Parts: structure tokens; C-alpha cells; sequence
């Protein structure tokens, strides 16, 4: 089918989730630039696909989508025969087994690691000690929960990588690679293992030079 | 069959997602106790159902989950044919479109609806009134496109009460009903009409009176 369209840069985390979906699941896409610089995201024109004026938005010849999280759902649901055939299960027990590991990512750590993103990286207000401090404990916390996790088995949810794994890759990469507080994932043995084996997947290393191609 | 087994208060929001999606489910269930001032969700043999310390989990004779969306997901997918078929979609498409929705709830909504819940609520120390308004303002915003969209449809994603609309129910309640802040819903009209449409379904009703009787 014809290849779906995604719009939206790909430094952006949520932009970033989608395409290592896509990319996983081998479907083909067509990328169409949203300038963040320029607020073309605010503007009305883009308003009509993603109402708050948020990226990624997602078409296909069925449907536009928004939310990366949603997007990805559907992704996995529409193309489940292709590619990674696993990313989100292959049945009722194994999807939900993965789908409370992408809610923790939704719900627990992706505000901290989110706002510690946003905050080092891509805010216009001075940086807030106290702040950066705050969120930092909070995701210190989340991932001693993960350290004593993937000490049990060898990803978040299993012993394959799921797309609770690659849920996690957008703000971790930016942590990790990005700021100084990169040890948080990789002072803690069971994260680092995990942080190396899923950040150096055919995908994600396909996403990070797409970066690079601007 | 057996029924499945909840875990948490039904005061709890996260909690009253589950009930309310298993009465519309049809789906019995047997509640646990777990009492929050007392602390009981961070009990050691508690943690070992739910790793974070918070509630709802659930069990049945198949699986434990923890995360409320994702309980609500697969108790939707494993009684696909039972009491409201279409809470959560009949196929990929309905349920994607559904979804992006859900996912608003959990990205957009839900964080500073839950905050003032908790603030106004649910905290030991006093509110912080420059962050109470930092919150309504956040929340206005979100109410103001949805307004827009409640001008297109009747619910969120379309014409039929969907998960994602039952999912705004345990912050919207609290707010409507038990604090000054019931305007953000009430001065909008078709956000207020929306409101009274999810807020009087029965199910919702059977989830207060279980919650007012606890
Ligand atoms: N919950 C949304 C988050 C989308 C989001 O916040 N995107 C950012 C980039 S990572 C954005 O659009 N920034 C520009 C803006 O908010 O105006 C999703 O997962 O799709
Ligand atoms: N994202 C979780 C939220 C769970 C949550 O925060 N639950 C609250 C109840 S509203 C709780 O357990 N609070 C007690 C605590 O965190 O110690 C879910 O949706 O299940």
C-alpha cells in the first residue's frame, strides 16, 4: 500500500517513537517537516491534524491518527504479519503483558525523564537547579524499579524486546547521550545492559541517523 | 467463569477507571481493599503485584497487570463479545480512532486534571495556589479544544460513548463535584453537555454509589 505519511522532525521524541515503530514493523513512510523554529505546529493550517498543535500526526488511506503512543498501536494492530511480528505480542496475553510496561512508560516515566528532557534540552526559560534536581530523583527512583526488573528477566516485559522497551528510547537517548545525567541509566547494571542492547537496534540506530540527515 | 480480582479503593481515580469499565463490560469482579492513608499499597506482599506502590491491580486466572488503561485494554479485548461491545472499537480502525483519545486522557488531560485532584483532595500539606492556577490554566486549554471537537461529535472520537470519554470520568467527577473548580467543565457548553451525557451513565453512577458506600 501506499507508503503512510508521518509529519514532524525527527528530533522530536514523539516523532522519534513512531518511526522505530515503523521501522520495526517494516512499513514504508513519507516524512513531511513541521519547522518547530517557525511554530508551523501552531499555526492553523497543521491544526486540523493535530489539534494541540502537537507533533507527530499520522495518514494513511484509512485514517489520521495523533498521540505517537496511539499511532504505534495502530501500526502494530494494521501490519501485526510484518516485520517485527512480536513488537506488541501476538495474542490477548501477550499485548496486555507489554501494554502495562508502555502505560508505565506513559504514566511514570516518561513525565520525569519528559521534563528533564525538555528542561536541559529544548526550554527558553534558565535552567532550575531545584528542578532538574526534582525530576532526576523521580526518575532515579522509576529506575531502581527497573534495575531490580531487569534483573528478573531481560527486557521491561519479557525476555524480547517489545515495544514497551522502545517506548522508552526517545527521552532515554536524550538523557543518556544528551545531558549529564546519563548515569542514571548506565551507573545501574540491569539498565545499562538493557539501555545498550535496545539503543543499538537496527532501528533505533536508523532513526538516529535520519537525524542526522536532518 | 470466575470473577477477575481488583485491588484498591474505589476513591481512587486509577481504581474507578477498572469499575467502571467492568460494569460496562458486564464483567464480575471481586474488589480488594487497599487503604491509602494507611499506606497499605506499599506493603511488601502488595508490592510484589503492583512494583510502583499504587493501585489498581488486577488479576484472573490468566495474568496479573498493573496500570489502569492497560487493565481497561485487555479486560476490553478478552470480553470483546460481552455487555458493551463497542467501549473500545469492533476492529482496528474504530479502536485506533478511540485510542488517540485514550492517549490524550493519559498525556494531556489526565496530568493536570490529576494534579489538582490530588492537590485539592488528596495531600497532607496545603495548596499551593500559584500551581493550582498553573494547572486550571492547563486544563482550560485542553477543555477549549475539546470544546471544539464536542461541536463536531457528540463524544470524544465519534458517535458513540467510547472508552476514551470513560477514561476523563474519575478526574472530571472530582472536580465537577467536589471542588470550585467544576466551571472548566460547566462554562463550556458542549464540554457540559458531554458531561452530563458520560457522568449519568449508570455504570458511572454504580461506580459513586459503590465509592459513597465504602
Ligand atoms: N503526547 C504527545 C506529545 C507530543 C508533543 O508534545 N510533541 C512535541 C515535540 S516532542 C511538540 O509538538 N512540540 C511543539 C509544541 O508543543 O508546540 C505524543 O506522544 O504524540
Ligand atoms: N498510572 C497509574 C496511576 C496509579 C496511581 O497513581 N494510583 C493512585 C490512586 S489514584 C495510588 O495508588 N496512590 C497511592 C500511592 O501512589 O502511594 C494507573 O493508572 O493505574
Amino acid at each position: 500500500a501506499t507508503p503512510v505519511t508521518i509529519y514532524g522532525p525527527p528530533l522530536s521524541t514523539a516523532v522519534s517513537r513512531v518511526l522505530a515503530t515503523l521501522i520495526e514493523k517494516d512499513v514504508p513512510f513519507h516524512l513531511i517537516p513541521i519547522d518547530l523554529s517557525k511554530g508551523e505546529q501552531k499555526k492553523p493550517e497543521y491544526l486540523k491534524i493535530q489539534p494541540f498543535g502537537q507533533v507527530p500526526a499520522f495518514k494513511d488511506e484509512s485514517i489520521t491518527l495523533f498521540e505517537s503512543r496511539a499511532i504505534c498501536r495502530y501500526i502494530c494492530d494494521k501490519y501485526a504479519d510484518k516485520g517485527n511480528k512480536s513488537l506488541y505480542g501476538t495474542d490477548i496475553l501477550s499485548k496486555a503483558n507489554i501494554d502495562q510496561w508502555v502505560e508505565t512508560d506513559g504514566q511514570t516515566f516518561g513525565p520525569p525523564s519528559g521534563d528533564l528532557v525538555h528542561d536541559l534540552l529544548f526550554s527558553s526559560v534558565p535552567v532550575d537547579e531545584a528542578l532538574i534536581k526534582k525530576n532526576v530523583d523521580k526518575l532515579a527512583k522509576v529506575l531502581d524499579i527497573y534495575e531490580q526488573k531487569l534483573g528478573q528477566t531481560r527486557f521491561l516485559a519479557g525476555d524480547e524486546f517489545s515495544f514497551a522497551d522502545l517506548s522508552h528510547l526517545p527521552n532515554g537517548d536524550y538523557l543518556v547521550n544528551s545531558t549529564d545525567k546519563g548515569y542514571l541509566f548506565t551507573s545501574r547494571k540491569n539498565v545499562n545492559r538493557w539501555w545498550t542492547e535496545i539503543s543499538n537496534r537496527e532501528s533505533w540506530k536508523k532513526v538516529l541517523e535520519m537525524r542526522k540527515n536532518a
